[PDB]
């Protein structure tokens, strides 16, 4: 590795104070005082303190003057020799932000007569915009330094269509990048693209949506969903899939969007779109890849494009999928990953602003909080700004309903409460939620969007990670079964789920209202419920296996809360076993459509759950004080559970409802809290078309639901 050539080192660590590093062999010859020069400046430096290292001793320096960013500056050690003053760990302090935050727009701001380009680099001395075109004359052009630490210039002529590129020079090197805030980028996102406004029309308006525990989402990957040979659609693995109406597989079952709108689906939940690393776009056959690994937060990824090469493209056939969606009554939420970039090193964040963008160990290393290796440090002000910026964008630009936050966790609340503000001013009703594991990044434990603070973030979902064990089984033991695998120990917990997880007797609160439940027992992450149930129970055969997650299902959409289906877990998806299938084939990945055939009466289920659910309000109460006042458990043994919803008079068509969950094959009688009669409208069998009536007593035969109804 090469470098600029320099006699000794000098950083400007904090506001005033610069660390002078001097290699030991020179220890004698390059010493203090210390001067601090620039042109128009030539000041003292004071030496706080000087201590030994490795190779180098070391002055910690203090200035009368702060130091002012933008201009070379030199320090001159009594010896005559001089070196340029470096970026310190000073970018990183609360004095830096205060004094560079920028509340204006930032990127590529076009109009037919003339585009602005705005870059936040305040430690940088130099800052220059490279644009080329193909078949054209490429031009370079030096960028002035205006308040705020921002960097602009102004192009005249239309420069639809020319790509670009920042040019940021910081500690005398040039570092080359794509904008931040980059909204249309060239194949594998090598450069930023600028575009007039495509003038898309939404033609298919929303209210804001009702209320979360009315919402019922469905996560799905846009590759898997249509990849499938028999999957009924042309434009597999392409944004435009979900455009195509009434497709069928082979053999005549709905599939696609069709299918979709069948299931009964609220929310359509998709994993990452904004461009990222891990396939090739110009071979998009030859890997596969999740896409969490962040490379352009405000531009679509290439791969799931008709054409990746024309930067226009991929935004209009996001956009028709999207608006087409909407014009089926389904709407849409986006995962987004604010939580790291890919290979940090080599990040726009990190080449426009050295060490800003991301949070630091006490060593002064980057944590890794997240495990991948970079903690996004969303603290700091124009990071957080840049994370409301990009909500806000996807939101007024794309016109998305929702959005799922990878590693919720790893964000500051403040940034939280703040984009959520922003959010659900430019779009009343989204669902703002995810995963608020506490990680070990650098962050004061009460300052994380973690679960455990969900208190204070009203307004935001969590993933039931304990309603998801408790039915499931633990997640981390493979062997681990939980309520719908035979295990007793965790019939209470589920309970507590079934009551929308906000208090259960001795069991603490998970979340304050059901609103901010997110139930489900299968995700993209870990093994789907069929293949983990597979490995706990070895000795059950297919049969009493579909039983089992079909119970599952249950559960978790007659739960208080709002219910999260994984792509494919109506039909018992299965991964070949596979763990962690981030990058792995289409073979393992695909949403088999051809298993949807095989198990249409199973997804079928499903539907009529969805449907009920939907039908009765009683499932869906809004708050933890009415589900106190209209829910109750009647019978909690190892391997049965009856609650009731009662007093509906103004809240559903039912006057009582009861339900019984039963995860055992045998067969036993279950004596109802009156004799009044029931209408006996689901069993183990299923839902009964002409539901009986029965009284006293129900029959509760094998693995499965029974549901007793009392009209009006
Ligand atoms: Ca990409």
């Amino acid at each position: 590795m090469v470098s600029i050539r320099r006699s000794f080192e000098a950083y400007v660590d904090d506001m005033n104070i610069i660390t002078v590093l001097i290699p030991a062999e020179q220890k004698e010859i390059m010493t203090p005082p210390f001067r601090l020069e620039t042109e128009i400046t030539d000041f003292p430096l004071a030496v706080r303190e000087e201590y030994s290292l490795e190779a180098k001793y070391k002055y910690v320096c203090v200035s009368d003057h702060p130091v002012t960013f933008g201009k070379i500056h030199c320090v001159r050690a009594s010896s005559g020799h001089k070196t340029d003053l470096q970026i310190g760990a000073v970018i990183r302090t609360a004095a830096f932000d205060d004094e560079f935050y920028y509340d204006g727009e930032l990127g590529a701001v076009y109009t037919a007569d003339h585009t602005v380009f705005k870059v936040w680099a305040p430690a940088a001395t130099s800052a220059a915009v490279k644009l080329s075109h193909p078949n054209k004359s490429g031009r370079t052009f030096q960028m002035t330094r205006l308040e705020k630490g921002v960097y602009a210039v102004t192009v005249t002529g239309d420069l639809h269509g020319y790509e670009y590129l920042f040019c940021i020079c910081n500690n005398s090197e040039w570092m080359e990048t794509v904008d931040q805030y980059a909204k249309a980028v060239t194949v594998n996102g090598e450069k930023g693209v600028v575009l007039r406004p495509d003038q898309m029309k939404w033609t298919a308006p929303l209210k804001p949506f009702s209320h979360p525990v009315d919402a019922v989402i469905y996560e799905t990957h846009l590759r898997d969903f249509s990849i499938h040979e028999n999957s009924g659609m042309i434009n597999k693995g392409k944004y435009l899939a979900l455009t195509e109406t009434d497709t069928q597989t082979a053999n005549g079952s709905s599939s696609g969007l069709a299918y979709v709108k069948e299931l009964g689906v609220t929310h359509v939940e998709l994993l990452p779109v904004n461009d990222f690393a891990g396939v090739d776009e110009e071979k998009p056959l030859d890997a596969y890849n999740w896409g969490y690994n962040p490379l352009h937060f405000f531009a679509p990824e290439g791969s799931y494009a008709s054409n990746p090469h024309d930067p226009q493209t991929r935004k209009t056939e996001l956009k028709q999928m999207i608006n087409t969606l909407h014009q089926h009554g389904l709407r849409v939420i986006l995962d987004v990953v604010f939580n790291h970039v890919y290979k940090r090193e080599n990040s726009p964040f990190e080449k426009t602003v050295p060490g800003y963008f991301f949070r630091h160990d006490e060593c002064g290393k980057p944590s890794n909080g997240t495990g991948v290796g970079n903690d996004i440090a969303s603290e700091r002000r124009m990071a957080r700004k840049f994370i409301a910026d990009c909500v806000v964008y996807w939101l007024e630009e794309y016109n998305v309903d929702g959005f799922r936050f990878d590693l919720l966790g790893i964000l500051d609340i403040d940034t939280v409460l703040y984009m959520k503000e922003k959010a659900t001013k430019a779009k009343p009703g989204i669902l703002l939620f995810g995963e608020g594991w506490d990680l070990a990044t650098p962050l004061p434990h009460e300052q994380k969007a973690a679960l455990a603070n969900a208190p204070r973030m009203p307004g935001i979902g969590f993933f039931n990670d304990m309603f998801r064990d408790a039915v499931k089984g633990n997640t981390f033991h493979l062997k681990a079964t939980g309520f719908a695998l035979g295990n007793g120990e965790s019939a209470q917990a589920v309970m507590h789920g079934i009551a929308g997880s906000s208090g259960w007797k001795a069991l603490a609160p998970i979340v304050p209202e059901p609103s901010q439940s997110i139930n489900y027992v299968e995700s993209h992450d870990n093994h789907t419920f069929w293949d983990k149930m597979s490995f706990a129970l070895p000795q059950e055969n297919d049969s009493r296996k579909r039983s089992r997650q079909r119970l599952a299902v249950a559960i978790i959409l007659l739960a208080q809360g709002v219910p999260f289906i994984h792509s494919g877990q109506e039909f018992f998806r299965t991964k070949q076993g596979v763990e962690n299938s981030y990058q792995s084939s289409d073979s393992i990945n695909q949403l088999d459509w051809d298993r949807r055939e095989t198990f249409k009466e199973d997804v079928h289920y499903i539907r009529r759950l969805i449907s009920l659910r939907k039908a009765h309000p009683a499932f869906r109460l809004r708050s933890a004080a009415d589900i106190q006042r209209h829910l109750e458990c009647l019978t909690l043994k190892e391997h049965l559970i009856a609650y009731r919803l009662y007093d509906l008079d103004e809240v559903d068509e039912w006057k009582d409802i009861i339900v019984i969950h039963h995860a055992s094959p045998d067969s036993v009688e279950w004596r109802l809290p009156n004799d009044i009669p029931y209408r006996l409208l689901c069993d183990p069998s299923g839902f009964q078309e002409d539901p009986t009536e029965i009284k006293k007593t129900v029959a509760v035969n094998g693995i499965g639901t029974v549901i007793l109804y009392l009209a009006s």
